[PDB]
């Protein structure tokens, strides 16, 4: 698709088997989504940004689609109040930014 | 130009008669800048990151350059670890994201 | 041996009882092989290369043959153009960069 | 030095004047350096590895310091997460792979 940015660039994604709500977020390292049950192994991480760091579990090789690009990697999970789409992921579908 | 996101999607911007390097951020409607004394009138505004809420000041139809491309528009000022350029700017240089 | 770099490094393995041509890759952290029938349970994944990520198969504790020396490691299975071992099995075999 | 391959093979390079961290790879035919403003004259090629091909700019006759050897030869730019060094310059150093 070409994205626009004039409303939030949001999209359909599918983890752990559910459809939820997600922003595709070129200023972001990471992937992190709301506190869900998800299947598969994790291990704590810390991840920041502006005004601090938040506790996250880091969960590893997990599969997601996002806007119906596959894609397989890793998924923080923890206190954030939306589903943000890093660029581990955005990677992974051939994001580009273009102007 | 067409940017990939292997790495941070970082350029240059001109704001305030200074050169600063910048985040391209598809994940934020505003853009935030580290704290700079910029002239003229401002409001205080607090706005939340994953980390909490900052206290920032809204200066608003700022001249600033991004990448080369000419913008004016709302600058925030605060307490940021990095200068972050937000959809409400991304917009007037014409970017979209694809994939 | 002590291999020059002159040509690819290119050696026999031998994994799932059939020998292949692999390349000794120093610059990869896994170890991928073209798509063949592994036995066995497996998971997917998600690897990058220079052009973008593929999708291959993740097998744990695979017995493998390099270039004379025995293995038992992690072998993906995909869509590589070439057969390439990386750190993960090369440090079983001992190898080292020297210059 | 001699470097096991337990870790990335990391090590400082110098190119364009400019201190780089970059990858020892005996597994690229070529030797590929993120973008970045390179002084020289240069042509379009397209190259390639796992997930496809990306294009990029040819400078021939680079000089490039390698962990504080000096090598001279073609360097490629292009969207990389990784700066890398390849067979091309390997050779110039006397690098080998021993096992
Ligand atoms: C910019 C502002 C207006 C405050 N909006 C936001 O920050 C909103 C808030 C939303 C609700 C809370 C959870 C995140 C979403 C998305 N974010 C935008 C979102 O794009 C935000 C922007 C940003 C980038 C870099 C540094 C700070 C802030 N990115 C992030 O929060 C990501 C999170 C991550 N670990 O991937 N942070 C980083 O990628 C990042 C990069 C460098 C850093 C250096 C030092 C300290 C922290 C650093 N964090
Ligand atoms: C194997 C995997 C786990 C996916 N990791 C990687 O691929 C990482 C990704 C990193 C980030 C992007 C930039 C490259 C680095 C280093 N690479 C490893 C790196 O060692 C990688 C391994 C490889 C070799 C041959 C074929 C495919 C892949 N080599 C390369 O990508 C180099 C690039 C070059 N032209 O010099 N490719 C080649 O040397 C090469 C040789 C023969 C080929 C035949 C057909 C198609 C492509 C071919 N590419």
């Amino acid at each position: 698709p070409q994205i626009t940015l004039w409303k939030r660039p949001l999209v359909t994604i599918k983890v752990g088997g559910q459809l939820k709500e997600a922003l595709l977020n070129t200023g972001a390292d990471d992937t992190v989504i709301e506190d869900m049950n998800l299947p598969g192994k994790w291990k704590p991480k810390m991840i920041g940004g502006i005004g601090g760091f938040i506790k996250v579990k880091q969960y590893d090789q997990i599969i997601i689609e996002i806007a119906g690009h596959k894609a397989i990697g890793t998924v923080l999970v923890g206190p954030t109040p939306v589903n943000i789409i890093g660029r581990n992921l955005l990677t992974q579908i051939g994001a580009t930014l273009n102007f």
